[PDB]
Formats: structure tokens, C-alpha cells, sequence
């Protein structure tokens, strides 16, 4: 709704803090020498466009965005369609398959209607150079994403962090054990799925929590067509 608070009011002090415009000059200057920065600017916040302070439901943080072409758009793992399907996705999609029922792979890495349900898809880092990894971090926006959290943890009760990798597993320390569900896993990865991701069952337990408190579950079958 607007549910509770905005993002502007807990953000309205920091957004015009120091380190975060040094962060946004920073990327100014580069874009502006001739540096392809991933994702466009228009894109940056989307995770903040779409899914309100006050509605978040769940949380799956991401580290670095995508540096490569079409890919990216503000939101964690979800690439734009057409983009192919980046193999983190695609264990989550399998995974999704094999615990949810019914689940049949989508074909899209475009995740949206996730964030339309409340689920925020948060990069920690938000901007990157195209082909350089992790070209962007340390740059401040850790720190921008830091803040992020804490204030979920501390203006919101009962959310459900799902944490994937030990990076975000790094981020999450402060989140009130007790006051917002925290599950843990490897990261979807080729490398790290299996060995503890794929079998977390993260999706559902999910969704056990939400409707515990009596809240509506989160449907993981992203949808793509809306308008056309």
C-alpha cells in the first residue's frame, strides 16, 4: 500500500549523505568519460521502485550486478527477457521445480512479478562496469545497502531473509533473529548449488512463515506478459 512508511522517510537521511553522493558523482564522472555502467541509470533503484518499504514480505539479496549486455535492471537476479537464463537462476528455477509443485521453468529471467509481491530483490552493490566484475564495489554502495537493511530490521516485523552465499550471509548478521525469518543456504551457483542450495527448500519454508503470521504467500512462478 504505502502499508506503514515509504522508503523516502527512512532514506530521506542518507540519500543525501556524503559517501552516497561521492558514489553517484563517482559513476557520473565514468559514464560520462565513456565507461559502459551497467545497469541505465532510469534502473538503478528498481528494486526500491517496486517493492515499498511497508510491503516487504521476503528478501534475497545479490552481491554484484550483471555486467554483461541486456542483462541487468535494478533488480537481483532478474535479467530483462530475451536475456538468457544466467545459470544462478536456473538452479533456483529447478529447485523451485522440485520442491514446489507444479513448477515448470519459466523461460524468462525476468522477475518482476516477484517484486510486484513484495519481495525485494536487492543487489548489496547497485551499478558495476560492463565486463569488469565486481568493477563497482567498495565504491560505497555496500554501505548504501547496509543502511538498507537495518532499517527493514528495525522499522519492519516478521520478514523472511533468505540467504543465499556467504557474502549476504555476511550482511544479514545484524537482522533480529527473532523478529524476522532468516534462512540460510549456498548460493545457487554452479559451483556452490550443490552442496546445500538445491534441497535448502528455501521457496516453501517461505511461504510456511507468511502464512503462519496469516500473510499470502508468494506464488515463485514469475509471470512476464502484463500490458503487452
Amino acid at each position: 500500500m504505502a502499508n506503514e512508511l515509504t522508503w523516502h522517510d527512512v532514506l530521506a537521511e542518507e540519500k543525501q549523505q556524503p559517501y552516497f553522493l561521492n558514489t553517484l558523482q563517482t559513476v557520473a564522472s565514468e559514464r560520462q568519460s565513456g565507461v559502459t555502467i551497467y545497469p541505465p541509470q532510469k534502473d538503478v533503484f528498481n528494486a526500491f521502485r517496486f517493492t515499498e518499504l511497508g510491503d516487504v514480505k521476503v528478501v534475497i539479496l545479490g552481491q554484484d550486478p550483471y555486467h554483461g549486455p541486456g542483462q541487468a535492471h535494478g533488480l537481483a537476479f532478474s535479467v530483462r527477457p530475451g536475456i538468457a537464463i544466467p545459470p544462478s537462476l536456473l538452479n533456483m528455477y529447478k529447485e523451485l521445480e522440485n520442491t514446489i509443485p507444479g513448477f515448470t521453468r519459466p523461460n524468462h529471467g525476468y522477475l518482476e512479478s516477484w517484486a510486484r509481491q513484495g519481495v525485494l530483490l536487492l543487489n548489496t552493490v547497485l551499478t558495476v562496469r560492463a565486463g569488469q566484475a565486481h568493477s563497482h564495489a567498495s565504491l560505497g554502495w555496500e554501505t548504501f545497502t547496509d543502511k538498507v537493511i537495518s532499517l527493514i530490521n528495525q522499522h519492519r516485523e516478521g520478514v523472511v531473509f533468505l540467504l543465499w552465499g556467504s557474502h549476504a550471509q555476511k550482511k544479514g548478521a545484524i537482522i533480529d533473529k527473532q523478529r524476522h525469518h532468516v534462512l540460510k543456504a549456498p548460493h545457487p551457483s554452479p559451483l556452490s548449488a550443490h552442496r546445500g542450495f538445491f534441497g535448502c527448500n528455501h521457496f516453501v519454508l517461505a511461504n510456511q512463515w507468511l502464512e503462519q503470521r496469516g500473510e499470502t504467500p508468494i506464488d515463485w512462478m514469475p509471470v512476464l506478459p502484463a500490458e503487452s
